[PDB]
C-alpha cells in the first residue's frame, strides 16, 4: 500500500490564498487529497476567516493534481439549494475528473442561520439531507427531472454539464441512524475523530446500511477527519489548540449556535483536557505516526488531518518527513473518487 | 491594446473555456465575462457549468481580469450574502481582478427552484435590495439586514479583500441604468442601437453625478455578439445553429425550458440577426463594428463569437482586430 | 343534418358585435358556439376580452344555439372551481339542454393578472383534476365538503342546479389529459393538429372513457380549427399575419404572460408558419374538404374560428357554400 | 315621471321566474333591477342561488331596464376585483348607460366557501376601498399594476372597456364607509333602516362627496326595501315569516356560514321583529306611502323586494296601484 | 353518599366571589366544581372572564373539592395543546386525584381575539383528537415529538408530572365525538338536552370505549345543566332572561365573535326558547326530580350553574333541600 | 424598615415545595416572591417546571405576598399576549396591590416547544414592545383591536380588570431594552452583574423615564441574584455545582433548545466560573454585604435565589442573620 494522507484546509482560520499555497506544499510533500470546509463564519472571531470553498476548489483543481472534496456542505436549502449544489459537484469533477467527492451534511447554524429562517431539529435536519440526496441523484442522471417533497421543490431540471461518472456522494455525519442510511443511499462516509467504540459502531452501521442496499462497504470510502496540534513543544501545541480551536474542546451539542461571539464567550471555560481524543496535542511525531495507524487498523481508507496551529508550512513538512512515509495502508483500500 | 473575451457557459465545456481562456491571454485579450446560468438557452447549445468554481481556476492560472455577466443574488439560485462572498473570496484570492457584474435574472436559469417569478420591474426592486445587502456585506462588519425581499441575520465577511470589488449592474433599462449609477460601481449593457446605447449612457451619468460621483471614471461595458468564420456563409450557419436567441427581439426572461427557446428558434432567420450579431468573415468589418462602440464612449467590450470554433476566432482577433483597436489612453477598466 | 360550430374570438371583437354574428350564425345553420375565456387579447392589435359568463347569458336568451365555455381555467387564479360550477349550473338551468361547460389548464396571458406562482403544465394538470372533483361534487346537487392538495372547500351547495347537470368537456392537446378525461369527463376539445397527435388523442380518450365503464362512441369529440376565409387568397393571408400571428407561433406559449411580449414575437411570424394551423385561402371547396376530412377522423363537432375582421362576410359564405355540403354520421353525439 | 326598481331576489327564486317577472316588471312600469350576488340563500326554504352575471347578460339582452349588483363583494373570496373590473365593463359595453357596480364588504353565507380567514367587518371595509382601487385602475383603460395589503394585480388592461365607465356604487349601512362612498366612488345604495339612520348614512355620504370636490346632489342614493304585499294582511305576515325570517333577525349577520344556521335562528323570529324592516300589508295606499316617505327623505331610487313567491300579483299590483302615484323629484340623479 | 358538582360561571361573577361561593358549596355539601374557560362573556351583561387557571390555584388550595375546566380548547388559538398539557400535569401534582382536564373544539367567542381561520366544527374536531394525542404524549412524562396537520411539537419533556396523569374528559354534544372520546379519552362531559340525544351520546361512549377495550361503566359520564332557582318562579324566569339569555338560543353558536352579537341576538329571546335548556322554579323538589332523572339515565356527576346572580341563596337552597335528597348509584365513577 | 425578596425555582422544585417554602419566607421576614415561568429546567438533574400561572393562584390565596413572574415572554410562542394580559388582570383583581407583570424577550429552552422561527434578541425585543403594546390596549379594560408586525388581535375586552392595573416590569440586561422600560413599562427587573453594567443599566432606564415625563425615582428598580449558602463552603459549592451550572456559563443561552444541551455543557463548569454570578458561602456576613452593596447602588427590592435544595434551611439562616440587618432607603418603591 503506497504512502498517502489527507490534508484538511481550514477555512475559519486561514486566508484561502494561504490555503491554496499550503496545499500545494502538501502535495510536494506526500499528502494525496484535501477536505475543505463549506463555511460562511468561523467559530471564533479569533480564527478569523471563511472563504467561499467553491471558487477556492477551481483553484486548487486547477494547480494541483490532489483529490478534493467538501467535508462538508449542507445541501438542504439554507445557504445553498440542493440543485446548486449538484450542478456546482458535476462541474468541479467534469473540469477535475476522479478528483472530486461530494461531502454533505445536516449544516450547522453558525453558517445557515445568516438566511434567517426556521432552523429544525437534528433529526428533521436528517429528513432534509435525505431528500436533498434524492434531488442531487436525480440531476445527477443527466436527464430532465422534476422533484417535489417535504422540502424541496424542483421544476424540469437538467444538468448540461455533467461527467460520464458523477462525483461520489460522502455523508460526513457521527449519528449511527445516518452512517446507516449513508451505506444504504451513497457511496461512502466521512466522520469526526471519537472513542474506538463509537467509530467501530459507525462504520459497522455504514457496513449494515450498504450490505442490505446490496453493496460490498469494503469497495466504499470510509473517512475520517481529525484534529492536531503539532508544534516544536508539548506545551505550544497544547496553547495553540487553546488560542486557535477551543471548539474542539467542547464536547456537546453546537448547531443551535449562530454567532462567532457565542462560541468566543464559550471558549473562555474550555481547558487543555476537555481535548482528551479530540485534539491530539504534542510535538512527538512518532505518537501522531502510532494515532493516525491506529485509525487505518480500525479500518477507514482515508484520513484527513486538521493541524489546529498556525504553522501550517511547518507542519505540513514534518509530517512529510517523519510521518506520511510510515503510515502503512492496506494494498486495496478504496479511496473517494471516480 | 485590449479587448474583453466572453466565455459562453451555454455552449461550451468549462475546461475548454479555461484553455480558451488561457490562449485569449497569449492572444491580447485582458478580460473575461463569465456568463452565470445552469441551464443553456437550446439544448444545441449544450452546456451550463458552474461559473463560481470555474472562475477560481481562471484566476490561478491567468493575470486577466474577469466577472460574472451577470448573476442575480435575488434569492432563487443565489441567496444576495452568498453572493457578496463569493464575491469577496474572488477579489481576495485575485486582488484588483474581480468585478462582480449582477443582474434581474431570466426564468430560464431561477425557475429550477419553483418560486413565484416577479415582473421585470418588480425583479428590479428586488435587484435593488440586493445590491443593499452585498454592499451591507462588503463593509466587513457584522450587518443585519431585513427589508422586503430578504431577511439577513447577524453577518459578517471575515475573509474581505482591504477594497471590495466593483458592483457592476448588467441591464438595458433606462431606470436601472440610473440607479447603477447613482447605486454601483459601473454598468454592463448588451449591444443595442445607437440611440439606445447613448440613452443608457447618459442615465447612467445623470445618477452618478446626482450621487455625487464622476461618471468618466466609471467603467461603462458592453457586451456584444459576433460571427468570424472562414467565409459569410459559415457565420450565417453558425448564428443560426449557435444562437438562435441572438435572433429573438423580444422579452426572453419569462421562458422557462432549453425545449421552449428550441422550437421558438425555428421561426428564426439571418435578417433576425440585425444590429444583433454581426455575422462575417471580414475581420475589418469586426475591427470598425468595436471601434464605434469605443468612440461611443464604452471604456469595455466583451465578445461573444457565436461559432464553435473559439481557437480560430480568438486567433484571427489576436491576429487582425486586437491590434488595431484605438482605446483612450486613460479610460475606467472593470477593478 | 345540417350543422356546425362557430367561435367567438373575443381576443378580437366586441362582445356586442359577436352577438350579432351569434345571432347571424344561427340564421346561416351553425347550431353551436365556442367562446374563449380571455382576460387578454393575445395582441394590443387584437384588442379585445369580454367577460364570457355575462355574454353567454345574452347569448342563451337570444338564440337557440348550443355554447360552451372554450375553455375556463378553474383552477383558482382568476376562478375558484366553485364559482365556474355555480355559473355552469346557472347557465345549464337557464338554458336546459344547450350549455357545455369546457375547461383546461389556463394560459399565463391571462391567469398572471392575479400576481400567483405559475406551475408547469404537468401540474396545472394535476390542478385541474382536482377541480373537476369539486366542480363534480357541487353538480351533485348536496352540501358538500372538500379539501385537496389546491383547493378548500367549505359547505357548499348549489341550490339552483337543474335535473342533469351540463357535461364537462376537457379542453388539452396532451395524451395524458386526453385519457383522464375519457375517464373523468364527458368529452374532449381540442386543436387543429395533424392526422397523427388527432388520431392518439382519439385512442386515448377511447381508452380512457371504457376503462371506467363508458362508451366513447356516445360522447362528444370536438376539434376547434382557425381559418382564414375572404374575397382573395392575398387578403386571406394578410388577414392571418395581422389578425392572428399567434396562430403561426408552433411553440409552447403558456407562460408568456403580456399582449406585448406576443406582440413582438409576432414579428417574426410568415406565411408558412400557418401551414397545418391557419387554413387561408378563399376557395370555399379547400374549406369544405378541410371539414370533411376531420369529420372523416371521428371528430363529431367542429368550431371555426375565421381570422378576418370579415365576420359577417365569412358566416354568410360559409353559410351558404360549406354547411350545407358537410357530410356528418347520423347518430354523431353532440355536447349537451 | 314615472318608475320604480325591482329586487330580483336570487336567493328565493329560480333565474328563469326572475327573468320572465323582470320582463313583466318593465311592462308594469318598473324602470331598473337591483340583482342579488349570492352563492347561497339565507335559508334552504328560499331554496335558490343562480350566479347574477350570467343572469345579468339575459335581462340586457331582453329588456331595456337598468340593472345593477346589490352587491357584489370584490375583496377576493368569490371573486377577485379585476375579474369584477371585467365583468362590469364587459355589461356597460354591451348595454352602454344601462349597468352599475353595486359593490359591498360580503357576508360569510356566501364568502366561506373559499375556506380563508374571514375579517371583522372593519378590515373587510379596508379591503372594499383597496378593491375600490384595483377597480379604478382597470377603469383607465390603460395598463396598470398595483401592489397593496390585500390584493396584486400584475400588468392589467381592459381591452373592452366602455367610453364612460359604469358608475360604482357601495351598498353600506356604515356610517364610515357611507362618507369614504361619497369621497371614492359614484353613489350610495343603504337597506331600510329608520329615520334617524337613514339621515345619517345620507350625511355622511354628502360629506365625503363635498371633501372630495364633487357635487352629491347629482349622485345616485339608491335604497333597497323589503314588503311584503298579499291579499290579506294575514297572508302578508305569513309571507314574511316563511320566506324572509331573515328580515326579522335585527343583528349582525355577516359572520353567519350556513343556511342550517339561519334556518334554525328563523324559529325564534315572531311578526314584531319585521317592525321598520318588511313592511306587511294587503292595503297598497300604506305600499304608497312608506315610499313616498323614502323619496321625501332624498332617495333618488327604491329597489322594492316582496318576499312573497306571489311575485307576477306583486308586480301587477304594484303597477296599477303604487308606481303610477309616487312623486319624484323632476331631475333626480340615476345610477347611470 | 351525598354529593352535587357546582358550576362556576366566570362568563358572571368576579373570580373572587367565586372563590367565596365555592368554599361555601364546600360546607353545604357540593363536592366538585366545573369552571369555564372563557376569554369573553357571552353578553355585556354578564360582564365578566376571569383567566380559569390563575383561578383553579386558589380554588384547589383553599377547598378538598375536585375540579375541571368545562371545557378548554386545546387547538392552538388562545391555548397550544402542549401548555394546556403542562398546565393539567401542574394542578395535578399540587392537588392530586382532584384535578379532570376537559377539552373541547371550542367557540369563535373566545378564540377569535388571535385573528386566524376559524374551521367549521368537523374540521375543529380533527384538531381537538390531534390536540388529545399532543397531550397524551406529554402525559407519558418522557421526551416527546409530534407532527401532525395542525400541531409541531419541538423535543419537549413534562418534568413535573403526576405518577397517575388527570383524567381528559371531552365536552361534546356531537354523536361522532362522543364515541371517539370512549376510544381516545376517559370519560365524557355534555349539555343538558332531551332523553334521546342523552341515551345516544351514552350508548356512542360506550362503544367506543368497548371497541378500545375499555369498560365505560368505569368512565365518567357526566353532564352539565342550566337552571334557574329564586324565591318565586316570576323572579326565577325574569333572571334567566337577563342573565342568560344564550341558554335560550337553540342555534349553533360556535362562529359568533363578540358579546355585543349575542347581546343583539338576546333580544328575540323569550320563555318559551328555556324549555329543556333551563329548568326555571322556585319549587326545589322540581329541581330535585330534574336531577334524579339525570342520574337514572346513568350520569355518575352533574354539575349545576344557576343562572341567577343569588349564588349564595343558591348554594343553601340546594344544600338543605336537593343535594341530601339525590340518589346516586353505590359504585358510580367519579372524574380522578 | 426589613424585608426581602425569595426567588421561587420552579426549575428546580415541585410546586408544592416552592407553595409550602413561600409560606415559611413570609413568616422569616421576606416579603414577595419572584416566580419563574419555564416549560423546561435547564437540566434534567434540576428536573422541575411547573405552571406558574396556575401556582400563582395558590401562592395568592394562602399567603399575604406581593409575587410577580420573572419573566414571561408575551411574544406569541407558548403565550399570546392578549392571554399574558388576561391572567395577569385576573391575578392582581383576585389579590389587589400584590401582583407584577414580570416581562422579558424569552429563552428557546422554553419558546421552542412550538417549533417556530426563533428571532435573535434585538428581533426579540421588537417583539416584546409590541407585545406591551397589546398588554396595555387591553389594560384599558375597553374593547379594543391591534394590528402590527407581530401581533393581530381582534376586538377583545378585559371584563375582569383590576381599576388599577398592575404594573409592567421588563426584565432586561440590555443598556436599549432598559430604557425602553422606562419609557413604556413601569420598572425594571435585572440579573446580578457588575458594578458598571448596573450602574449603565440604572442609568439607562432613568433617562428612558425622564424624557417620557415620569419620575424614576418612585419606580421599581429590582435585581435578582443567585447565591449558595451552606453548613460550610465546601457543601456551598458542591450545591452551585450539581444544582445551577448554568449560573456558570457566562454566555448567551437564548438559543439553547435542550435541557441535554446544558447538561453536556455543565461539565465544563468549575467554582471559579461562578464569581460574581452566585456567592457561594456559609457566611452569613457575607451574603449580608453582598446584598447590601446592591441597596446602596439604588435597587429596591432584591429577589434572592438560594441554589441548593436546602430551601427551608436557606429561609430560616436568611430570617434570623441577614434580612433584619438590611437598611433599606425609607421610602423606596415597591413593585404594585
Ligand atoms: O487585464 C489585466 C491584465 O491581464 C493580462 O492578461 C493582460 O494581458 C495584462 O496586460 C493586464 O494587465
Ligand atoms: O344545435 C341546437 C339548435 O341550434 C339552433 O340554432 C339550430 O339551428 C337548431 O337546428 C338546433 O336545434
Ligand atoms: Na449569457
Ligand atoms: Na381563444
Ligand atoms: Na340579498
Ligand atoms: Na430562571
Amino acid at each position: 500500500g503506497s504512502s498517502r494522507l489527507g490534508y484538511s484546509a481550514s477555512f475559519e482560520q486561514f486566508h484561502p490564498s494561504d490555503l491554496l499555497r499550503w496545499c500545494q506544499l502538501a502535495e510536494q510533500e506526500g499528502f494525496d487529497s484535501v477536505l475543505a470546509a463549506d463555511h460562511f463564519h468561523p467559530w471564533t472571531p479569533e480564527q478569523g476567516q471563511s472563504g467561499f470553498v467553491w471558487a477556492w476548489l477551481g483553484a486548487l483543481g486547477a494547480t494541483t493534481r490532489l483529490r478534493f472534496g467538501t467535508g462538508v456542505t449542507p445541501p438542504i436549502g439554507f445557504r445553498y439549494h440542493p440543485a446548486i449544489v449538484a450542478q456546482a459537484a458535476a462541474t468541479l469533477e467534469a473540469m477535475f475528473p476522479g478528483r472530486f467527492w461530494l461531502g454533505i451534511g445536516a449544516g450547522e447554524a453558525l453558517n445557515e442561520h445568516i438566511v434567517g429562517r426556521y432552523w429544525p431539529e437534528p433529526a428533521e435536519r436528517i429528513r432534509m439531507l435525505i431528500e436533498a440526496i434524492e434531488v442531487i441523484q436525480k440531476l445527477f442522471t443527466g436527464k430532465v427531472i422534476r422533484h417535489e417533497g417535504v422540502y424541496f421543490k424542483v421544476e424540469s431540471a437538467k444538468l448540461y454539464t455533467m461527467p460520464d461518472v458523477p462525483p461520489p456522494i460522502i455523508v460526513g455525519t457521527a449519528g449511527p441512524y445516518m452512517a446507516k442510511k449513508t451505506g444504504q443511499l451513497c457511496d461512502g462516509l466521512l466522520t469526526p475523530g471519537a472513542n474506538d467504540e463509537k467509530l467501530r459502531l459507525l462504520l459497522s452501521r455504514f457496513e449494515e446500511g450498504a450490505r442490505a442496499a446490496g453493496k460490498d462497504p469494503r469497495r466504499m470510502p470510509r473517512m475520517i477527519q481529525v484534529h492536531v496540534s503539532w508544534a516544536e513543544t508539548d506545551e505550544q501545541a497544547i496553547e495553540n489548540a487553546l488560542r486557535e480551536w477551543p471548539n474542539g474542546g467542547m464536547a456537546f451539542p453546537k448547531g443551535d449556535i449562530r454567532n462567532p461571539e457565542d462560541f468566543q464567550a464559550m471558549a473562555r471555560l474550555v481547558r487543555p483536557e476537555h481535548f482528551q481524543g479530540r485534539v491530539l496535542m504534542t510535538s512527538d511525531l512518532d505518537r501522531h505516526g502510532e494515532f493516525l495507524q491506529h485509525l487505518i487498523d480500525l479500518g477507514f481508507t482515508e484520513i484527513y488531518v486538521h493541524n489546529v496551529g498556525r504553522n501550517q508550512e511547518e507542519f505540513i513538512r514534518a509530517y512529510g518527513r517523519a510521518v506520511i512515509p510510515h503510515l502503512r495502508w492496506p494494498a486495496d483500500a478504496p479511496v473517494a473518487q471516480a
